[PDB]
């Protein structure tokens, strides 16, 4: 099932959903995965992260080209860190249009990342403001609270059973939550059980670092971000 491109990992994991995988060295922690999601909606392809880097994005939307051959028409990326938009330049080049939190956007320049063109806001409740988000079809943009990050976001898939965690999502027999020089320890928690409670579908959670697991990773990273409170 892991269909391998150039340097990266592609998944399939529903008629119109596929999971982009890539690869970076973190010194003395191995060559690191991080994953996306590609999604084909229509006649148009939408993405979820860029890879690392803007050789491996160029890689996915060649992938795109040869395994899909539509127009990528989005790209929205989950926080600013360098595993969810490393290839922003790439996407740029490409003429596709991004989108991030306005948080995520703001961080960018300080994280050394370049800013997506466009900014999402969100409601009190966590669920994206539609007018930030024109065009986004299937995926349900969704902002838990503060955890991994303050500025991260989630993404659910209408008409499958998957949701989008990206990095606060860990699986279910992680060790840890990670470095938490960016976290927000005492909201973890209540942004995990966020994230599960908005997507109550979504029997299928992916995340970034792990493979795809059930509803139990949501349970274990909430438990583990308890612990820190
Ligand atoms: C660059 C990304 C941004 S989320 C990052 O910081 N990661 C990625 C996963 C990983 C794996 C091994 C050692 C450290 C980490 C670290 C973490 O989450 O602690
Ligand atoms: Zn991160
Ligand atoms: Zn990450």
């Amino acid at each position: 099932g892991d269909q391998r491109f150039g340097d990266l990992v592609f998944r399939q994991l529903a008629p119109n959903v596929w999971q982009h995988t890539s690869y970076l060295d973190m010194p003395g922690f191995g060559a690191v995965a991080s994953n996306g999601l590609i999604v084909r909606d229509g006649g148009r392809v939408l993405v979820v992260d860029t890879a690392w880097t803007d050789d491996q994005t160029a890689q996915i939307l060649n992938w795109i080209k040869q395994e899909i051959n539509l127009p990528v028409a989005l790209a929205v990326v989950t926080h600013a860190h360098q595993d969810k938009m490393g290839g922003m330049d790439a996407l740029h080049a490409a003429g596709i249009a991004t989108y991030a939190n306005a948080l995520s956007n703001q961080l960018a320049p300080q994280e050394g990342m370049v800013a997506a063109q466009h900014s999402l806001t969100f409601a009190a409740n966590g669920w994206v403001e539609p007018a930030t988000a024109p065009n986004f079809g299937p995926l349900k943009v969704f902002y838990p609270g503060p955890g991994h990050t303050s500025d991260n976001i989630t993404v659910g898939i209408d008409g499958t059973d998957i949701a989008f965690g990206g990095c606060l999502i860990k699986d279910s027999k992680a060790k840890s939550l990670g470095n938490l020089g960016d976290a927000d320890t005492e909201h973890y928690a209540a942004s995990a059980r966020a994230f599960g409670a908005a997507f109550p579908k979504a029997s299928m959670i992916v995340m970034s670092h792990s493979a795809p697991d059930s509803r139990a990773a949501i349970t274990h990273t909430a438990r583990m971000a308890d612990k820190l409170r």
